[PDB]
């Protein structure tokens, strides 16, 4: 059960922290890129400045709510070093570990926050899980950030024209065969009324099956991305990319959202955006789909 006008409180809360220093907004410039080989759309943010247990007792100036739901499980914090204004942490009240799986509560809580903020705005929710996921913090936390105003992540196109399903013997999760990386995507019911705790648990664990098999033949690492339109699970072999790019990558980069700290890199992606693909390959596993 989400707090009322939770947007306003996040907005009300951020405008302050920015003013008094309790958080600091890195400047960035961002541009869209399209993959000529794969058709995938890339949103590339440039922040050269970045080239230059806090969730236990975070500055209260940073704490939107002490308990998100009626339950005493979650606070809501503001990322103290935002690139996208207002990026929020969903944080466990009593410490849990980031290696820990997501629970029916976690997903619905987060989904309900999606529904609060989304009352052309769009929001992304992700979880970096494991040494290789892009995680910098062990206190379990989920992330919520605005996605880009005009941007079409490939999950969308793979997900449109396809009504919600839980995999049927004649059906797997949805997986784009064009791209380099293994990933798993399921469509969600459009009106949030068709969406509840048990449905996501199904979705998540299901996805989690296919995901898990990428170890049993490195400690399990992966990304979860969740939007009102779909849920997606990515298995992760590395945190940072290979030799061309040496990019650090978290859940966002698997809807195509990339954060680079130096200009040459920005240029090289611009010259050849498909390198992004190879990077998600380097941090991922090779793709499967088109098969069973
Ligand atoms: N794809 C992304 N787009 C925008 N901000 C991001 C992205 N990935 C991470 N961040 C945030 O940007 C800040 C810098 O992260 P880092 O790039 O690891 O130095 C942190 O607040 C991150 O959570
Ligand atoms: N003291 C802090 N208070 C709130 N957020 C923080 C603090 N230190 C780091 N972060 C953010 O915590 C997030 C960690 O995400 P990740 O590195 O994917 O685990 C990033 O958005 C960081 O900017």
């Amino acid at each position: 059960m989400i707090e009322e006008n939770l947007k306003q409180k996040i907005h009300d809360k951020f405008v302050a922290a920015k003013k008094n220093g309790h958080l600091k907004v890195t400047h960035a410039e961002s541009k869209k890129l399209k993959d000529p080989q794969t058709t995938t759309q890339y949103w590339v943010t440039f922040a050269p400045s970045l080239a230059l247990d806090p969730f236990a007792n975070p500055d209260e100036e940073l704490v939107v709510t002490e308990d998100l739901n009626g339950d005493g499980e979650y606070k809501l914090l503001l990322n103290k070093f935002p690139v996208v204004p207002e990026h929020s942490l969903l944080v466990t009240s009593e410490f849990k570990d980031q290696r820990s799986a997501l629970t029916p509560s976690d997903l619905m809580t987060a989904y309900n926050v999606l529904c609060s903020l989304q009352g052309c705005e769009r929001y992304l929710v992700f979880y970096n899980c494991g040494p290789h996921s892009g995680s910098s913090q062990d206190h379990k936390h989920l992330q919520i950030m605005q996605m880009p105003e005009k941007f079409i992540p490939f999950q969308d196109v793979l997900c449109n024209g396809k009504d919600h399903f839980l995999p049927t013997f004649n059906a797997e999760p949805l997986q784009d065969d064009k791209v380099s990386f293994a990933h798993f995507v399921l469509p969600l019911p459009e009106s949030s009324d068709q969406v509840d705790e048990d449905l996501l648990a199904m979705c998540y664990v299901s996805l989690m099956q296919r995901a898990l098999t990428f170890f049993q033949d490195l400690t399990k690492s992966y990304n979860v991305l969740l939007t009102k339109k779909w849920i997606c699970v990515v298995p992760r072999s590395h945190a940072k990319s290979g030799p061309p790019l040496m990019l650090n990558i978290n859940s966002t980069g698997y809807c195509g959202m990339i954060l680079v700290k130096d200009r040459e890199k920005l240029e090289n992606l611009t010259e050849d955006p498909h390198l992004v693909d190879k990077s998600l390959l380097q941090c991922g596993f090779p793709n499967t789909a088109g098969q069973k």
